[PDB]
C-alpha cells in the first residue's frame, strides 16, 4: 500500500534542467579477414576510420514564476492511517 496527499502545498520540481540526459554507447566491432594459401601477396594497409559523435546545447534561456495565495487553512481532519477510531476536530467562533 502507498499513500500520498497534498493539501494547500506549492511545488517547483525539475530533473536535469540545463543539459538533460545524454547516453552514448560506442562499440564498433571489426572482424575483417585476409587469408592466403600457396600464393603471393603485396603490402597490406588496414586503416579504418573512427566515428564522431557530438551533442551540444548552446544558448538556453529558461525563466519560471510560481505564485500561490491562500486566505486560511483551518478545520481539517486527515487520516491516512488505518484502524483508528473516534477522531474529532471542532471549531467555534462568536
Amino acid at each position: 500500500k502507498n499513500v500520498k496527499s497534498k493539501i494547500g502545498s506549492t511545488e517547483n520540481l525539475k530533473h536535469q534542467p540545463g543539459g538533460g540526459k545524454v547516453q552514448i554507447v560506442y562499440k564498433p566491432v571489426d572482424l575483417s579477414k585476409v587469408t592466403s594459401k600457396c600464393g603471393s601477396l603485396g603490402n597490406i594497409h588496414h586503416k579504418p576510420g573512427g566515428g564522431q559523435v557530438e551533442v551540444k546545447s548552446e544558448k538556453l534561456d529558461f525563466k519560471d514564476r510560481v505564485q500561490s495565495k491562500i486566505g486560511s487553512l483551518d478545520n481539517i481532519t486527515h487520516v491516512p492511517g488505518g484502524g483508528n477510531k473516534k477522531i474529532e476536530t471542532h471549531k467555534l467562533t462568536f
